[PDB]
């Protein structure tokens, strides 16, 4: 397993403009459109995205492209952010592809903010992050999901996964 597999199944991959579970348009690997309410919008943002008029529909090989460079992005992000990157370098391979996945669905800012949770992470108190983790909006909009990534650095493995 590595970070591609694993988001592949928890975002799973649609050819058509779908609606995320927060209601915004979304096609892919979970690659966001736009959170504005407009199809208009999402399909314009989807063009320009894939450099063709789409009509709403990509291929295969569009949707992969679109997540190299979102998960590019977000590996990207956390080097660069000050809050993230000290606690990303502290980790072993399992647990950073647990944090790009986070940071990959809510943003490195959403991901900035659990404070706790990475001051915890970054001292190797599993558990402990593990609980403090749980206690979030995330958590209980997501909980299937959320219990896999929790579950991964939790033990540093992959057994959520399989
Ligand atoms: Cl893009
Ligand atoms: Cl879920
Ligand atoms: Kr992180
Ligand atoms: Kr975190």
């Amino acid at each position: 397993m590595n970070i591609f597999e694993m988001l592949r199944i928890d975002e799973g991959l649609r050819l058509k403009i779908y609606k995320d579970t927060e209601g915004y348009y979304t096609i892919g690997i979970g690659h966001l459109l736009t959170k504005s309410p407009s199809l208009n919008a999402a399909k314009s943002e989807l063009d320009k995205a894939i450099g063709r008029n789409t009509n709403g529909v990509i291929t295969k090989d569009e949707a992969e492209k679109l997540f190299n460079q979102d998960v590019d992005a977000a590996v990207r992000g956390i080097l660069r952010n000050a809050k993230l990157k000290p606690v990303y370098d502290s980790l072993d391979a399992v647990r950073r592809a647990a944090a790009i996945n986070m940071v990959f669905q809510m943003g490195e800012t959403g991901v900035a903010g659990f404070t706790n949770s990475l001051r915890m992470l970054q001292q190797k108190r599993w558990d402990e992050a593990a609980v403090n983790l749980a206690k979030s909006r995330w958590y209980n909009q997501t909980p299937n999901r959320a219990k896999r990534v929790i579950t991964t650095f939790r033990t540093g493995t992959w057994d959520a996964y399989k």
